[PDB]
């Protein structure tokens, strides 16, 4: 087709070969093919991309191409008709926790991250495109249609930078544009460890040969550990309250302070790994830093993994979940681990689990303070309320006390998230994430709704009659087909989110179709995935069938009243236990003798 491999990655990798454990960056997973699933390199392309000229222009870029014979619709205008609801009662999802929504993300940040192109450290560009709304290069600004109420409050568009892309970071024109993947493909836990041999070892305790993770040394949470400080300037997090001037947080991952509850669901697991490695240090006081640290970041991504597809999965695709993702049957190199592009926008369903509100709980499971409960909107980017509002223990409690959002074809994404986004160096609270979803699917040369219909062996509606068929709703589908004048022009982020979900799922078949197969890959192509003969003992695998997510929190903060499964809607006191009725994980198998 094209360059077989494209230049401008890392080449200085030589791969151990023997070595018992996970590079950083991915690479050295597949042993034929080294590079496949590591970071920061193309997205894989399950389809062609579909850009206006071919190669590079996202469909919407110039007013006259058409896309199949007819404009495409303003991402900002599809956001307002369809995506967006008034009345928060009733949206709730009675039979899924608010952790649920919360792993979701977790998950999506340890497998993929297409992050915006740089090309101005010096960049007015940056202030150009914000300030002035032109179309040029890697500004492609979401413009506000006629009737949009932020046009008549935020000027004339939201700011929108296209996403990075491989080989020059300036545009080619030989071959199709394609987006990088900055972290690794595999589900192995680099959302806490990062995917940069350079972020790696800033984020380790190398004063100590403990094998810790480095902590806050700042602020404590009643004699429990906070992620560091990101202590780089112009920090988001300081930005949204200037009078108490708490910095992000650094984790293995950039995106970890967006919002509260993902930060406090990371603070989680950086506590999980050095608790893990000090149990560690306790059985093998013979064990340096590097093992200690190793051996632990080992069992840290067994258990992500573990919960993913043992409880997550299950419940996000129900029915479809045996169809695309059979029992387990070991390591198959052939498998190409990579993370698709489109997987990027799939996965992207969690935008509409997303509630409007956070809550503190206390003790009693009951509000924590008069202000128990927040807008989303204010949690952008807030690190000061776990800090200086009582740490991590009341929104833990709120995680697994309230729902997420259930998906709703009349109400798909909170103005939390619709209206009131908060994006980094731009300064308000007033941006669309659907509006950039759409944009972003653009940018990416995604092929339409029906492409993928056809990809995953589904009808392909041609019709408004067709599209009610298949949608089970006759109001969205004139809706949609009001916009977009033929079901194949339908951005694939809003197309599969609009299908009805399957039997004890949360998802449409076309989404269950192409999560189904990206996880299916990511755990069968993967050389170091926890079942697979080999990588730990048998002994060692019957220690971590026992690992939940009840147990995690048990283990890692001063929560004693938890359900046993986290993951469906749990009340208290009723569906709640103590702590010591749950399941520990019995690191007895670790125990390595020298004699
Ligand atoms: C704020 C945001 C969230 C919660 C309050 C949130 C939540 C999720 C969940 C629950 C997801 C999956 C179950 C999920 C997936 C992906 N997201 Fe999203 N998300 C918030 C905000 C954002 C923002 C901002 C972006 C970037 C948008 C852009 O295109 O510029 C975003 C992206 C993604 C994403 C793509 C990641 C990638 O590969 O680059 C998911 C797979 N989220 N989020
Ligand atoms: C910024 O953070 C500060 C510091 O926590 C918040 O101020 C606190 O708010 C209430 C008063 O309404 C008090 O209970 C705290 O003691 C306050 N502290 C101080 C130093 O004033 C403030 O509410 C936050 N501001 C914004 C806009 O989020
Ligand atoms: C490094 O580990 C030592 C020993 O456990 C501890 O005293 C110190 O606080 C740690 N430093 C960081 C930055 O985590
Ligand atoms: C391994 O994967 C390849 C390609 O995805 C597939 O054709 C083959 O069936 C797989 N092997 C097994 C044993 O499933
Ligand atoms: C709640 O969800 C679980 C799976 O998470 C399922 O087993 C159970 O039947 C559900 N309850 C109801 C009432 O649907
Ligand atoms: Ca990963
Ligand atoms: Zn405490």
């Amino acid at each position: 087709s094209w360059e077989v491999g494209c230049g401008a990655p890392v080449p200085l990798v030589t791969c151990d070969e023997q070595s018992p454990y996970r590079t950083i960056t991915g690479d050295c997973n597949n042993r034929r093919s080294p590079a496949l699933g590591a970071a920061n390199r193309a997205l894989a392309r399950w389809l062609p991309a579909e850009y206006e000229d071919g190669l590079a222009v996202p469909f919407g870029w110039t007013q006259r191409k058409t896309r199949n014979g007819f404009r495409v619709p303003l991402a900002r205008e599809v956001s307002n008709k369809i995506v967006g609801y008034l009345d928060e009662e009733g949206v709730l999802d009675q039979n899924r926790s608010l952790l649920f929504m919360q792993w979701g993300q977790i998950v999506d940040h340890d497998l993929d991250f297409a992050p915006e192109t740089e090309l101005g450290s010096s960049e007015h560009s940056k202030v150009q495109c914000e300030e002035y709304c032109v179309q040029g290069d890697e500004c492609f600004p979401i413009m506000f249609p006629k009737n949009d109420p932020k046009l008549k409050t935020q000027g004339k568009c939201m700011p929108f930078f296209r996403a990075g892309f491989v080989c020059p970071t300036p545009p080619y024109q030989s071959l199709a544009r394609d987006q990088i993947n900055a972290v690794t493909s595999f589900l192995d836990a680099s959302l806490v460890y990062g995917s940069e041999p350079s972020l790696a070892s800033r984020l380790r305790n190398l004063s100590s040969p403990l094998g810790l993770m480095a902590v806050n040394q700042e602020a404590w949470d009643h004699g429990l550990a906070y992620p560091p400080f990101n202590n780089v300037k112009p920090s988001p997090c300081e930005f949204i309250n200037t009078t108490a001037h708490v910095p992000c947080f650094q984790a293995g991952d950039s995106r970890a302070s967006e919002q509260i509850l993902l930060a406090t669901v990371h603070t989680l697991l950086l506590r999980e790994h050095n608790r893990l490695a000090r149990e560690l240090k306790r059985l093998n006081p013979h064990w340096d830093g590097e093992m200690l640290y190793q051996e632990a970041r080992k069992i840290l991504g067994a258990f992500i993994q573990i919960i993913t597809f043992r409880d997550y999965l299950p419940i996000v695709l129900g029915s479809e979940m045996q169809k695309w993702i059979p029992p387990y049957q070991g390591y198959n190199n052939s498998v190409d681990p990579r993370i698709s592009n489109v997987f990027t926008f799939a996965f992207r369903f969690g935008h509409m689990e997303v509630p409007s509100t956070v809550s503190r709980l206390d003790e009693n499971y009951q509000p924590w303070g008069p202000e128990a409960e927040l807008p989303l909107h204010t949690l952008f980017f807030n690190t000061w309320r776990i800090i200086k509002d009582g740490g991590i223990d009341p929104l833990v409690r709120g995680l697994l006390a309230k729902n997420s959002k259930l998906m709703n074809q009349n109400k798909m994404v909170t103005s939390e998230l619709r209206n009131k986004l908060f994006q980094p160096t731009h300064k308000v609270h007033g941006f669309d994430l659907a509006a950039i979803n759409l944009q972003r699917c653009r940018d990416h040369g995604m092929p339409g709704y029906n492409s993928w219909r056809g990809f995953c062996g589904l009808s392909q509606p041609k019709t408004l009659k067709g599209l009610q068929a298949v949608l089970k709703n006759k109001v969205l589908a004139k809706k949609l087909l009001d916009l977009y004048k033929t079901p194949d022009n339908i951005d694939i982020w809003i197309g599969g989110n609009a299908e009805p979900m399957v039997e004890r799922g949360r998802v449409g078949p076309l989404l269950a179709c192409l999560l189904g197969r990206q996880f299916q890959q990511i755990r069968d192509g993967d050389r170091f995935w926890w079942e697979n003969p080999g990588v730990f003992t048998e002994k060692q695998r019957d220690s971590l069938q026992k690992v939940s997510f009840s147990r995690l929190i048990c283990d890692n903060t001063h929560i004693t009243k938890v359900p046993l499964h986290a993951f469906q809607a749990n009340n208290y006191p009723h569906d709640f236990v103590d702590c010591s009725a749950v399941d520990k994980l019995d690191l007895s198998p670790w125990a390595s003798r020298e004699n």
